[PDB]
């Protein structure tokens, strides 16, 4: 159980991104009390990568939402050029269908907005983002959102965002 669960309370530990050509990674607890944009993707889907556009505009108007890429990458070296491309967060590559089972994602590419104590603030952002109107009334969804305490497992947001039974 030991080995087990200090994997546990280190699940996640690093989130990956690109900076001129150079794999890079940073700490997991910068994320603690963030807005995210979890966009699941792949960079053999046509739409995922014509999404990206989207993302970029929704940046310039949302910067502290932070955006992390959850892959699936037919190979590592796809994975590594997406990131490259996109400059976006990532999780490591790995195998995320057990997020995509949690959170019922039908297809990709999706992109969820989760609050700061890993809350859904919108299930489908992806339509969302589609038109003008989103960005004040995203603005206003934000402001208005109150935030109460909660506590991870682990004390490890990840773990929670991804991991809790809570689906079941």
């Amino acid at each position: 159980k030991t080995a087990e669960y200090e994997k546990y309370a280190n699940y996640m530990n690093y989130l990956y991104y690109y900076q001129n050509n150079e794999l890079k990674k940073i700490d997991s607890s910068y994320f603690k009390d963030k807005y995210l944009g979890l966009f699941f993707g792949a960079s053999w889907c046509k739409y995922c990568v014509t999404f990206i556009d989207s993302l970029n505009i929704f940046k310039k108007n949302f910067p502290n939402v932070e955006i992390i890429y959850i892959p699936f990458d037919r190979t590592y070296q796809e994975y590594q050029s997406f990131l490259k491309n996109t400059n976006f967060y990532a999780l490591p590559f790995d195998n995320y269908l057990y997020i995509c089972k949690k959170y019922q994602i039908k297809n990709l590419p999706s992109f969820m907005l989760i609050t700061p104590n890993n809350n859904i603030l919108v299930k489908d952002a992806a339509q969302l983002i589609k038109t003008d109107e989103y960005i004040n009334n995203l603005k206003s969804l934000i402001k208005n959102y109150i935030i109460h305490p909660k506590t991870f497992q682990f004390n490890n947001r990840f773990f929670d965002l991804f991991r809790n039974l809570e689906h079941h």
